[PDB]
């Protein structure tokens, strides 16, 4: 009973997580932000060029260009387990890696708090 | 136990409703794609003006612009809770109406299959 409340809850946060990341997964598009984050702030970077790429690849299986040999109800099928999966951090292989891996790298760039300040 | 198998099933397919829910909002910025709904196939609207207008509403909601007052980890907050109380088409107002109008009004679009055809 409260116990559906606090999954509730849980599920909620899933969701604002998804969204930061979806934010997050977009701005690795602008050549300046990959720049800024390769560099950091006093020198110690944020990301690698290697760990970027994982995220690029990542980028690619979550949202995915729209397939003309699949209808709407498929289309995202896998890209909402490679979501899940990422959420919960598993040991499980995608991009060469695990989500483990991924979720870390991930809570390295929301941890930095570049995506703090707003740059256009 | 296989109640964890079943709430991790849910939590996933809402994921993917909302991967859904998101391209299909994404695609309510065509105007020709306003038209097609509007109309419908054989003279049969998928939506009205109206329901359209609530839709844009709520793509506000769930897709804010960057606010430089919020950091990232609260930008989505709200966002998230829209979105859930969406998928659980809550009796609660949002958009001068219910999450549950909402809701009904986004089947009716998944439903049409309009979105099953790409269109470029």
């Amino acid at each position: 009973r409260r116990e559906q409340l606090m999954r509730e809850e849980a599920e909620q946060k899933r969701l604002k997580t998804v969204l930061e990341l979806q934010y997050v997964l977009d701005k690795l598009g602008d050549d300046e932000v990959r720049t800024d984050l390769k560099q950091g702030l006093n020198g110690v970077p944020i990301l690698s060029e290697e760990e970027l790429s994982l995220l690029d690849e990542f980028y690619k299986l979550v949202d995915p260009e729209r397939d003309m040999s699949l209808r709407l109800n498929e289309q995202y099928e896998h890209a909402s387990i490679h979501l899940w999966d990422l959420l919960e951090g598993k040991e499980k292989p995608v991009c060469g890696t695990t989500y483990k891996v991924l979720k870390e790298i991930v809570e390295r760039v929301f941890q930095s708090n570049y995506f703090d300040s707003t740059h256009n």
